[PDB]
């Protein structure tokens, strides 16, 4: 779970942004599914749900943790 | 196929935070469920976007995330 | 030249704008909303933090203070 | 599957094909969650599939032909 | 419109066009396959049986007795 | 390079091969098929005319003389 969502942020995460409940987390091309399902698997209490687009994931922040807080566990997972 | 039938075939789990309805659903389902959603028209939707197994419907303001979700639960 | 791309992309495909909070929600053709989204981004805006395309709707997250009615305006005129 | 059965009943619009490929249509949208119940099936003569939006290509095992494959979808609808 | 708004959107997203046995392979823009794909689909042509598109390639199914090469070179031509 | 970027991820992503004339399928973890077909479509192989991602498949649309069964033990032997 965790495990598998730490070693694909090392490998897939380019950046990192927030907006209100939202994180923003940027990756190559293609790459925003396979992430996603990672971060899903871990289930995080924190994270009420994510899409995926192509190289873009929003990570939706579960009331009182906030977006920014979200994204900066991210970006240190790199 | 209409979202008040579709609901109760598709819909996993739902919840919020803030202005968005956050719905589950089956693998493969998320467009199939959204298009049902976009197609009831609801004045309180802004509007949807579906990725593989999760929608994000935007709720019209002052309507909050948690009120359409209740209401997505409520009619499965 | 992002934003002339961006400018003349959302002309062709832009069907409508809406907002809530700190979110734009473009409604576009079906399936257009992934070539008009890589526009977006590729433009690089200040006032944009991402954009998710489904297969119509395009989210657009907006760099605080900017707020989703803001950038709804902007994309609404660019058109 | 019986699975897959009922998901073809409900979301198959129509079947064609061409040489090893079976082409399935389906309502926008609603062809992952179908071509999901396809592969779950994991029907012997087939290698598998991708799904669009409203289109499914289903490839035909050899010596199966995608014409074989259309005429399978459409009885189990 | 079907096969003259195809046309228009082969003439602004068609980036190349190759084939292979019965099957048309069309390359457009990052993000753009859908959008053409639509097209295509739309404009329901009598040698096609269906589409699949992906991100920046479609696969176009040629109804025999039309191969791959003879559909990508229609195609080819709109360029 | 490409083709070096794109072994690495195969024996990362390819759980299994298969293939039926002219196609390579691929199979992925879910929502890894985009990734890894991008990888190919940059290695950009002399015996691949394109591919079209899905969610856990890839189709390799083989460059005739090559056939789906070359092309599969091609990619399981750099995995
Ligand atoms: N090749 C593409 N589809 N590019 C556009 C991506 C648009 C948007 N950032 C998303 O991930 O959904
Ligand atoms: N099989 C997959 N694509 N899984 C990843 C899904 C990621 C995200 N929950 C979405 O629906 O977009
Ligand atoms: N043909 C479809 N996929 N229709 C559903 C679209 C659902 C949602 N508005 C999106 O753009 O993701
Ligand atoms: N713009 C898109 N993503 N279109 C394809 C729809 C998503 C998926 N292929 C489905 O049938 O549910
Ligand atoms: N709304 C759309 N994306 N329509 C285009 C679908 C193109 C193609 N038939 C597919 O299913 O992949
Ligand atoms: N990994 C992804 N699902 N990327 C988006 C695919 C773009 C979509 N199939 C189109 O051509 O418009
Ligand atoms: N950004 C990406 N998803 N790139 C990969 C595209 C893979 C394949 N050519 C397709 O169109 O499905
Ligand atoms: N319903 C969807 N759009 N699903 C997207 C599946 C993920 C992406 N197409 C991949 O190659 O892994
Ligand atoms: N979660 C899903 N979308 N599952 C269905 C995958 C269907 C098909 N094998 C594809 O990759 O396109």
């Amino acid at each position: 779970g965790t495990d598998r969502m730490a070693r694909l942020l090392g490998e897939l995460l380019v950046s990192t942004d927030d907006s209100g409940n939202l994180a923003v987390l940027r990756t190559p091309p293609g790459a925003a599914h396979y992430l996603a399902s990672a971060i899903d698997r871990a289930a995080l209490p924190q994270v009420v749900g994510t899409i995926a687009g192509d190289d873009t994931i929003l990570v939706v922040a579960r009331e009182p943790t906030t977006g920014a807080q979200l994204a900066g566990m991210f970006e240190n997972l790199r």
